[PDB]
């Protein structure tokens, strides 16, 4: 996921 509020994160594993 991103640095963001909300954190956006992709369908990977584990997600970032």
């Amino acid at each position: 996921c991103t640095k963001s509020i909300p954190p956006i994160c992709t369908k990977s594993i584990p997600p970032i």
